Parts: structure tokens; sequence; C-alpha cells
């Protein structure tokens, strides 16, 4: 049957890195049940365009009144009743999300079930930072490879690509390696990428601006690298347009950043339709955000390893009552119904800035 | 919760028209419920390249003893469990339809919900065969617009095309109205297609083989009235491919064409990430086939009316309880749990000419 | 020479339209002058993506500490001082607006002046919203064909296009006639906006997604009316790529959407290197945004009329002492240095709903 | 407020090299003030298609009259009263620059500045003529290195290239590296041109004819090495057209043969607008042109080296009471109004060939 919406909390947490991370949450209460969701906007506009201000605002002043007291056949009626309004899509998908958790939770039904996967496990990759040399770079990778991960990906930079990539595959011929361009490249910059190609990338990611496809594109003909796309596909249509561009090969799909479950699928489905890999993408989530990640990534396009980590890896101690700890660079679906992990409301409380309830 | 495939029957039925047409059910148990659906292959090869002979001999063979007794997540996971044979897309879809059906009875919800749908109800039109003449055309097309089907698709061939739709248009200048051009001409006749335009068509469906993209995608560079694809697309990728060549603006959707609900929701998908429409197409489907297409086609971009009109146009009884008929254009969702309709096994037994059951 | 900006001053106004429209102000003081900006971002994202709640608490949290008690060469520096966020480029527009107006009033002079343009006077048009028939239509065209307003946009949608254009077209042939098809439109409609051709439109504005550069593209090869850009294009290589790929033959340039005076003089000028020409669109400002809006239409490339018609047809009070009328579809450049006008603070106190002041 | 040009002095001086330059200057006065600038054409057409004796009788006979005694409001007015007139850029320039001079020191302001530049000291490089072989070349670019020259360029000509370029890039790895292929090569060099690939160059400067982009566009698509554009863009549309093209990917921009700083500064935002950058290129300018080139090289996409080096380099006494030096490949903005640079009238009247005074 359908689900009414009678209640909204919106919970924002300063929880202690290993400073802080802001992790806003929004809670839906229904049918003796509740979904839950994690804002990924943070509170300057640095990843991207969105800001916890005006996220919350919108929430609060726009998302949940529209939605509060209304009774609903499935998540994608939800989106739907919001809907009008343009951009935003972080926001948007704190409620969308949280609705597929409640939907679920109504059902007594896994989410990436709902959402068609069915993996039990899903493989998992490690994102390294820029080290101060070759031998550093080395060293790090060989503890991951160690750990059993089963990607590897280095941030680089302009002064800071073949060396450390150069370095890596040398020690490592076999791995599965990819590169984090940042968005701090330029065309002029392209015969220095193309000296990657050698290395056999799986793929560069981002090299050009977060918002652009014209020229990721022009840059793919120059070099033979595939790029992966991040920042600048936010929706379904984005895919279709970046593939058919041939912007990438490939897609760093974030679920929060294209709008939540129901369009990550369809990007998910898009990028399969030519046959393009997606991997479920990082923002250094809670537990929350982390079980709604790989509740999505059991889905069969997600081919390559995803920024999923364990999270003993980012907090010392996490929101949610269960650990979510890989082990050989495959982490487990956490077992349940939604997303089949649980608020820990009293060490939660031990942590929050600020909260509300919203009603009809 | 997960579900266990225990039994399954073929029951083919021989259903007098309005001299006959073969029903091929598939009937899957499991959990204390049952899936059904019907196959659309014919006997022949007509509308395309399966028959009733090799789909059955594939189900018996080859699907089924891969199901039977296995425990499954989801639909999807159904699928992925039949192998990696080549094409026979309408045979997998009688397992996988059937299997959403089961799925979605298990859970005790509307089949179109859990595939994202939220519409209460669904636009149809109808198909015109062959006019003696312009009046006797217009005609015909008069005592539908008069029952408010919301768009009118007249067969044509060479040389009737020009006058019928004249005709039509002229009587009827603001109706929707498409034809179907029946793979019955080629490149050459581009010339008088294109006489076509000025008529406000809101496309021409497959004019050219049955199994082309990259003809259609020529001619769509001659005439500028959009064209729709049917037989070409029998995939998400073909849809991708179809679109990016710009071989149609608008796909016919058949659900069992493409092998079933999922991978419908993916072409429907893809479509909708290129701003191409679809609608819901038809098979003479007895009410379980059409209960399957009517849920099908509450997703959003089923945005052009589906041929999915009323059960008693085409049989004096049809195999179900429910009746499933349109006032003015609207078809209403069946309601209940997976497909919202039960067959009438009495009804059922009088006209069945074979039945088998396999079990583990 | 160079200049300090020791304060800043948001005041936001509630000015009832002749039920109301919030206007976001930023007042810089430094050098004994004073720069004052308007907002163009609502409280809601309806137009586009930034909201009030965002842009104010990115204004006090991050770019208001940024400037204050820093010096400046000119506007650029300003801007360059904000650092890499992401987006919000009418919130930087603020800052960026007001301090070219500060600059300019250090120097006496006009900001016109400054930034190229050498124009007294500047052609005006005026947009209509959706009539209730034909006949209704043409009468409020006359009413503003008779006023001497220099262009006619006409709302549309489906299916309320073709006629009120053939209506508007038959009456008056001569007139400049363009139409805002408001993102309603999909690819799928093309035939239907293809019939527009004839009644030689100046151009289509924005028919398909807001954000959107590839579909408009391909549409454009579809019909013969140009089409024109608004939303999609928020900077000057957004309008580089919207032209090389054929979107648009035409911007719409909203100063603040693009982030400022400069990035607008970039816009304008990566236009006109294109041979496409801009006009300046409004945004219902009040006379602050007004004045900025008339002083930056001097440039030479905004060779269509601007939506920038007179204050009185919008407010009972504006906030500036000035009046801002046009003659005749022509806009007279406002005298004095910078922007040319004054706030009327008696006035501006009676209508502020808040104020807050920042220092170093 | 607006200035009047009164008067205007055009002074032609042979200027000892280090036989002689002719340097041909123009100066116009208002406001009590007064604004120089100096020609770039030569008295035969080598480097492009203007001369003195031409540029001369275009400035007393047509641009002199046009603007003696008018009062304008900006620099751009200046240009616009001049407007018909076709091609001849470098003559127009002396107008136009000029008008910049004066125009800013009306205001008190760095010309720079009024540009919306924001350096104090812009990077330099050195440009070296054909050297009798590999080791002569390397020593005198070690020199150049040493003395801290961001950016090295080496003239080439067929049967000297790959040579120079191999010998030097074996004795820096790390530097910034172009060539000047000065328009001495044809297409059938294309696999000659392509062996400097390997050695990483920054570009390739002007290879094909003078006045061509398409034939540039086809040999940027047979050689990786990026094309630099010299005399081929000589104004905004130009660069437009060329980087549109791919004719190439970075342009030598000189003030005076696109017609002046506006112009210029479009140049400059068509192609930052393609994320290309520019470089301010050399004519052996006398303090008066090397003075508006620094100030103009302060735009932000001058992102490359200038060939604006010490003017020591040139003459042993230089026009102006400045000396412009550049010190480790840095040459500080000269302080001041408008240029920052004043004329020696003492010395230039020792060097004076012919001098004229013109009144309205």
């Amino acid at each position: 049957r359908m689900f009414k919406i009678e209640a909204a909390e919106i919970v924002v947490a300063r929880l202690p890195l290993k400073t802080h991370k802001v992790v806003p949450l929004l809670i839906l209460h229904g049918e003796g049940v509740q979904g839950v969701a994690e804002g990924t906007m943070e509170a300057r506009p640095m990843y991207r365009e969105e800001t916890i201000a005006g996220a919350l605002d919108l929430l609060r002043g726009t998302f949940l009144p529209a939605i509060l007291g209304q009774t609903f056949a499935n998540p994608e009626a939800v989106s739907d009743a919001l809907g009008s309004y343009r951009g935003n899509r972080m926001a948007r998908a704190m409620v969308e999300m949280a609705a597929w958790d409640l939907w679920a939770r109504t059902l007594g039904v896994p989410l990436g079930t709902l959402l068609g996967g069915h993996k039990e496990q899903v493989e998992v990759g490690v994102s390294l930072g820029i080290q101060a040399d070759e031998q550093a770079t080395v060293d790090l990778v060989r503890r991951h490879v160690e750990q059993g991960y089963r990607r590897i990906k280095l941030k680089i930079k302009p002064g800071w690509d073949v060396q450390p990539v150069r370095a890596t595959r040398e020690a490592f011929p076999d791995i599965r390696l990819t590169v984090d361009a940042n968005s701090a490249y330029t065309l002029a910059d392209a015969g220095r990428l193309r000296q990657l190609d050698e290395y056999d990338l799986t793929c560069i990611e981002q090299p050009l601006a977060w918002d652009d496809l014209v020229d990721h594109a022009e840059l793919a003909r120059r070099i033979r690298t595939p790029l992966c796309l991040d920042e600048s596909v936010a929706s379904a249509s984005d895919a279709r347009k970046a593939l058919a561009l041939g912007a990438g090969g490939v897609i760093n799909l974030k679920v929060a950043r294209v709008g939540g479950h129901a369009e990550s699928r369809r990007v998910h489905d898009v990028a399969q339709s030519f046959g393009a890999p997606v991997w479920c993408g990082g923002m250094l989530e809670s537990g929350i955000g982390r079980a709604h990640n790989i509740h999505l990534s059991t889905l069969s396009n997600f081919r390559l390893p995803g920024d999923t980590s364990s999270a003993s890896r980012y907090w010392e101690r996490d929101l949610i009552q269960e650990p979510l700890e890989a082990v050989d660079g495959l982490m487990p679906v956490p077992q349940g119904p939604g997303t089949g992990v649980t608020l820990d409301r009293e060490f939660l409380a031990t942590v929050t800035e600020a909260q509300e309830e919203h009603r009809a």
C-alpha cells in the first residue's frame, strides 16, 4: 500500500574525524517506520555549488511542507511532488533517498534489492592524496595493494603526474590504477597528460572544468587514456550527453550529486546502454551515506571498484550501530530492510549541533 | 524478502477473435502466490523472428530448468540466472515478466508502483487498418475520435498514404495522428513520404526494414515528420544506438519485444535521457499481456498514447475476470497486487489447446 | 587610484508590486563613497539554482570576510579575491557589481563609460505573459506598440504558441517580435515550433531545459527561427560553447546570472566575435539593479532591445530618487558617477525586513 | 567627465640600435595632459601589410581630422569615430592607444588597471635567432636560462629545426621552450615538424602563411605539438575563428597588429573563453610601445611569458625617461598614470627625422 509522511527531523551533527565533518541528516517518519539520509553539501561551495545553509532552508521552507502529510505510491512520486525547482540536487537527494529508505522499510526489503541489484558484496578501491615523492607514493600503494583494495586512485596535479604514475606502474604492472586530475589541468596540458597513456590507466578523472563536457571531449581526442567524468555529470541526460560527445568513457557516479537513487539508476542504465561502466564515488559520508552507497553499488554496471572503503578509516566512531568494514577489498551489503543500518541516537545526541522537527 | 520458484505451467490457449489468436501463458508458483505472463511470439515469424515452437522449447528445455527450485532476491536475479543465450527476447520476457508479477504479489504491491510509475490512468489511441477509400477512412476514424481515443494510427502503403492522411487531416485538423508504414518503403520513397510532412503527423512508424537503424537515420534527414521505431529497438542499447544515430525521435516500446519490464524501464529511461518520448505498443494481448502493458505505461516518459485500448474491441470473452476498458482515451490502472488481474480458470480451460507442468 | 573596502551592509527590502518581490541589497563603503548592488536570486530556486538564504550566507560567511579591510586596484581584483568557490554566480555578482559602482564613484566616471559603452540611450522592449485568447493577446500587444516599445516578447506554451504569434503577427507585420518558450518543450515539439518560422520572429528564447546547450543545438538545426539562450549561459565560456555548438544565434545576457559586469562585458565580447547579438535581460529589478543593467546596455553588441522598461510599470514607489522611464522604446542613461542613481534611504527604511553591517 | 582632443603631433624618430629603427610617434593633447603611442608599421611591408608612408598619410589626412576638436567619453568612442575605414589596424592603433593613455591620464589611473589587469610584475621570455650549430644554440640558451628568462623561443627554418630543438631539450629537459617557424614551411613539411613532438614544445609559431587559418588547422591535425598564431590573428573574430577551427591553441597577441587595447582585451577574452592562453608579442618597440605592452600584459590570460624584454637589450638610449629593465625574467609595471612612462623630449629632438602639429 501507499506511505504517508507524518514528520521529519533535520539533525546536523559534527562528527570527529580521525577536525570535524558537519553531517546533515534528514529523517522521514511514517507507517511506524523511518527513513534516513545524509546531505553531501558542504558549508561552503567547494566540491560543487550547493551549500548547507542553502539546502537546509530549501528543505525546511520548501521540500518538507510539500511532502509532509501527503500520501505517496513510491519514492518517485515523492521526487515528482517537488519537481518544479531548479538545481539543488543534493538537497533533493536528502528527501528522495530517505523516501527510498522509508519505502523499502514499509515493505521489509533491502534497498539494493528494490533498485534491482543482487550482489552480496561490492568491490572497493582507495584514493591516495599527493605524497612527497615517488617512493612515498609507491610505499603507500604497496600497503593498500596488500590490504587487497581492488583499484588504486592517485591524486595528481600539474608538475606531479607522470612521476607518481610511472613509479607506481613500475612497481605494480598489473593493478587497476586510476588518477584524479581534480579539475587542475587545461587543454594546453594535453601533451603532458598524453604521457600517461603508456602506463595503461583505467582512466583520468575530471581533468578539466567541473561543469564541462565539450572540452573534455576535445581532450579525449588528443590522448588515448580514457576520461572519467565526476562533477560534470549531475543527471541521466548529462550522462547521455557526455557519452555521446566522447567526453569520457567512465563515470564516477555519486548518488546525491545526481539527485538520488532513481536518477542514479538512470545514469547507471544510460551508461550501461553505451557499454560504459560506472563506479560509486565517495563524499566522506557517515554510516548513513556509506550504506546508501553500498546498496546502490549492488547494481550490475558498477563494474569498477567504488570509493566506499571502511568507515573505521574516517571516524573513530560512526553515527550508526553497525560497522561498515571492508575486508580484502570487498564490502558486504549490510543486511536488513532499507539501508540495513540504524542510527545510534544516543551517540548522535552527543554530537548534534542542531535538530528540529517538522509536521504538517 | 527472497522468493523460491517451485513450479511452472505453460498453458497455451486459443482465443477466438471478435478466426483466432494463440495465447501462450507462463505461470510461476512460489511463496503461496503466482505470477502470470503471456507470450507475444506467433506460430510463424511475421511480426519478428521468434516462433511459438522455438520459444516453448527454449522455456521447457533451458530457462525453466535454470530457475525451478532456485531462490531469488528480485526479477533481475531471475533474468541474470537464464544465461548468455542469444536473442529470443520474447521467450525471456515470459519468464522475466511472470517473475515481476510473482515478486510483486509476494510484496502485495502493484507492479507499476515497483517499476517507478505513479499514474492512476494512462492515455490510449487505436490503430486502423487500410480503408477502401478516403471517405471510408474518415468514417472509421470518426467512430474512434467519437470514442475519445487520444491518437489515431493509420496503416499505410504505396500508393495509399497521402490520401487517407489528407482526408483524415482535413476532417480532423486537431487530432493526434500517426501512421504505420509497415516496413513497406525504401529510401526511394522519401519524396513520397515527405509529402506527409504538411499534415502534422506526430510520426511515421518504421517505414524501412524491420531490423534497420542506419537507413532510417538517412531517411530522417530527408523528411520533417519524426520517425518512430518499433521492430528495430529490441533493447536499451539498440535504443541508445537508434537515438545517437538519429534513426528516430520516438520509440514504440513493446515490453516483450525488449525482453521484459526491467529492460523496458531501461529503454524508457534511455529515450527520456535523449528527450525522446516512448509509447506502449500492443500485440493483440489477452488481459494478462494487456495488464502488464498498462502497468508499465505508468512510467513518466510514456508521453504519447499507447496502442492499449479495450479488451472488448478484440474478444467476446477475455481470459481474466477483470474488465480492461478505456473511457475517453484513458485506461485505468487495474487495482490489486502485481498486474491486478486474475485468470478466469474455468473459462481458460474451455479454450486451452495444451498444458504442461514443470517442477524441480 | 587604489580603493579600500571598509564596511558592507546587507539590506533586504520587501517591495510591493503595483503581492511582493524581495530585494537583497549590498552596499560597499570605501574612500568616502559607496557602491550599491541588488541580488537577483529568489527566496526559492524558480528561475535558477541560487536562493536568498544561500547567497546571503555566502556573502556574510565567505565573500565579505575575504574583502573587508582589503585594498584593491579594480573590480577585477575584487573578484579575483573571492577564491575558487563553485557556481553561486549571482552571489558573486552582488559583490562584483557593488565594487564596480564603488570603483567608478571614486573616479567620478559613469559605470557604462568604464565598461566601454558610449551610447547615450538604449532601446527597450517588454515581455507579455499569456493572454486568454488571440484578441486579448493583440489588445495587450497594441497598448505596448502604442507606447513605442521596440520589441514585443510573448510568453508561450504547448498548445498556446502559433495562435498568439499568428494573431499578433497579422495585426503587426512589421514589429520586432520574439517569444519566450519558458523551457516548456522538447525535441518532440520541433515540428510544432517550426510552424512559428513563417511569422518572422527574431527568436525563440530557451525552449528546452534551462541548463541545456546540446539539445538546443539539435533543435536549431530543425527550425529556421533563431534560438536565443538565457538560463543556459552563465559565463563567457558557456557562451563560447553555446555558439560553437550552434545552440543559439542570440543570447539574453543577464549581468548577475553571469557573475557581473566584467564577465558580462566578456560574454558580450564573445558573442560579438561570433557575430551573435546580445540583449540585456531583466529580473524585475528595483532601480539599483535596473540602473546597473542600463549602464551595461551601452556596449555596442547590445543590438537587440533589452527587457529593461519603466520603473513605474512594476512599482508605485521605487527604492531610488531618480525616475527610470523609457519614452518611445528608448531608455536614457541615468547621469552621474557609477550607476547614476541614489538610494532613497527614508523610503527604503519603511520597506526593510532585515539589515546587518560587516566590518574588518 | 569627457575628454576633448585639442592637438596632435606626429613625430618620426630614427633611434640607434645596439643600424637604426624608424620610430613613428603620435602624441594626443587634451585636458592639460597628453597620451602617446608608437607605430609598429615598417617603411616596407615585411612583417605585415601596412607601411609608414601609408599609415602617416591616413593619420594626418583622415584620422586626426576625424577626432581633432571632438569630445569623447572613452577610447572606444574614439575608435568608433574612425570606424568606416578598412584594414590599417596598426595606424588605427596609434590613435586608439594614445587615446587610452590620454584617457587614463585624465583620470590619474595606470593603463593596465583601466583595462582590468592587476599584476605588478609580468613574466618575460627571450627570442633567439638562428645560430650556426647545435652547441652555439645551447650555449646561448644556457646564458638566457641563467639570466632567468621564463620561456625560450628559437627561430627555426627548414633544414634547421629538429637539431637546435633536440640539442636544447637535451640540455634543458624542463624549460618552457617554443619555436618561431616564421611562415617558412608548407604542409609537405608535416612529417618533419611532427619530429618536434617528442621534445614537448609549448608551441610552434605561425609555421604556414601569414594570413592563413584553414591550412594551419589541417597542419594541427597532423602533428601533436600545439600551433601558435601570430600574423594571422588581427582581430577578436580572427581569434574566435582560429580557435574554433583548431588552427592553433595559443595566440601571440600584438596590441597594435589587432587595432589597440580594446580589441586586444577582446582577443584576450575570446581566447580565455576557449581556455587558450595568449602572450604579449614584441616589435622592437621603444619605451613608448614597450610600456603599452607591459600594461596590456597584466591581464590574466597572458599566462605565457611575453616578448617584452629589457630595453637596454635594444637601444643604447631609450626615448623615455624611465628604464624598462627585466630582472630574473620579471618586468615590473612602470608606476604612474596611463603608461607610467614619459618622453625625454630633448633626447627625442636629437633623433627626430620629422615632426608636425595638427589642430582642429
